[PDB]
């Protein structure tokens, strides 16, 4: 059985945890707390060298980089549940444009956006409000691409839901709720339709479920 | 014929352009303007939405995001040349681990220190040197990681060249020589011999004839 390492809570954890559950994987989730700095001490450092989570193990195999292991359990599982990676080469590279879009042009953007709204007044700093503001207004520009992308086809790579779709969930919960940014979907009617979709999904529902959210 | 978009000098066009050279893929390169902003005015934007080069043009089969790009022409060629994705679905997933840590751990670093070292200075603004050296201490950290696996191993994924080693090829380049940065190779010896090794590849070195490096 497949060991997931890091909180329930967070978004890269999140992203492994989905996609094994879209492809029916079962794991036992090994909490790392990441509040106390756990990832940074040296027993944690001997599975995922530079500090962060998730990490995988599978037997005695290890992985980490969150996109890594969601392309390696959805091609070992393949022939089982959603089609997450698409069938011919081009498919699959529409996919993986799509996650490289996900992991750079929106998650950095992101990531910046909730470190600085959600992450920090919880450890007693404020956040930059005016560097926020310069996120969000780069973040509407990278969502008016999403925004014509799905006003010609249903998902982000086609018109089934892939791993690009999947990538999103996490990050995107947080930036919709606790960062207060709902706007940024709601103002686009296909983005918001398309996220609506795919955080309806039962493997979605029951990761939230699990994490409280 | 595949068209390739940007300047033969850019680190992204050059990882694109990389693959296709080890693949033996032909290819004719069409400049995109960086210099003057040509990749933000409404005819680029066409072929990028994001106003970023790389973009591949393939017969009807357009595709963007580098590292997109060159798993599709790995896969596409696959049993031609060399194998550049790994075999097993298990080796193919420690390739993709560590082209997820080239594309955020290492490149984040090392694009924000060319940015402000050798971009920067070239319109005529000064670089924030201050802020170099915060990522540069951040960098040596990425790179004992690098170099604890290259003890372990002749190449990032495994005991061959892979993805995961070509395509750190351009933007380590410029570290080493643009930026004045090489100490943070030289002084690590297995991750040395692994650069030399590396960018000495008669794909490279013909690459890095076209760009003038
Ligand atoms: O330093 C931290 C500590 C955390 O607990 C978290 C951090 C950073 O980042 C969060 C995060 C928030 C938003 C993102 O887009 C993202 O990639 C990661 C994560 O959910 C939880
Ligand atoms: O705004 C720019 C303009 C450019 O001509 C370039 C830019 C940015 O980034 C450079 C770059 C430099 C270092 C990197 O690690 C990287 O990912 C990209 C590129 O080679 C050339
Ligand atoms: N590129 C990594 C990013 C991992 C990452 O940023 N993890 C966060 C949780 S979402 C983390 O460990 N944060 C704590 C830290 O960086 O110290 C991946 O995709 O797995
Ligand atoms: N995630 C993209 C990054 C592309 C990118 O940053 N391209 C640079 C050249 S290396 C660019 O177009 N810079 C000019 C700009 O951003 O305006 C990819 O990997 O293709
Ligand atoms: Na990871
Ligand atoms: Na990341
Ligand atoms: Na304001
Ligand atoms: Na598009
Ligand atoms: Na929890
Ligand atoms: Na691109
Ligand atoms: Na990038
Ligand atoms: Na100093
Ligand atoms: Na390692
Ligand atoms: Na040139």
């Amino acid at each position: 059985v497949v060991k997931v390492y890091g909180p329930a809570v967070a978004v890269c954890p999140q992203r492994v945890m989905a996609c094994l559950l879209e492809k029916g994987v079962e794991f036992d989730l090994v909490h790392v707390d990441l509040d106390s700095g756990e990832q940074k001490l040296p027993e944690f450092l001997l599975k995922q060298p530079f500090g962060q989570v998730p990490v995988v193990e599978d037997g005695d195999f290890k992985l980490f980089e969150s996109r890594a292991i969601i392309r390696y359990y959805a091609a070992k599982y393949e022939d089982r549940g959603p089609n997450l990676l698409g069938n011919t080469l081009e498919e699959k590279a529409l996919v993986d444009q799509w996650l490289e879009i996900e992991a750079h042009n929106f998650n950095d953007l992101v990531f910046n956006i909730v470190f600085q709204v959600v992450i920090l007044p919880r450890i007693g700093q404020q956040g930059d409000s005016e560097l926020v503001r310069t996120y969000e207004e780069k973040l509407e520009k990278v969502l008016d691409v999403y925004e014509k992308r799905l006003s010609k086809s249903k998902y982000l790579a086609g018109d089934s839901f892939t791993l690009a779709d999947l990538s999103h969930l996490p990050a995107t919960r947080y930036l919709v709720n606790e960062a207060g940014l709902g706007h940024l979907v709601k103002d686009r009617k296909k983005l918001n339709a398309w996220w609506e979709d795919i955080s309806s999904r039962p493997a979605w529902k029951k990761l939230m479920n699990l994490a409280g959210f």
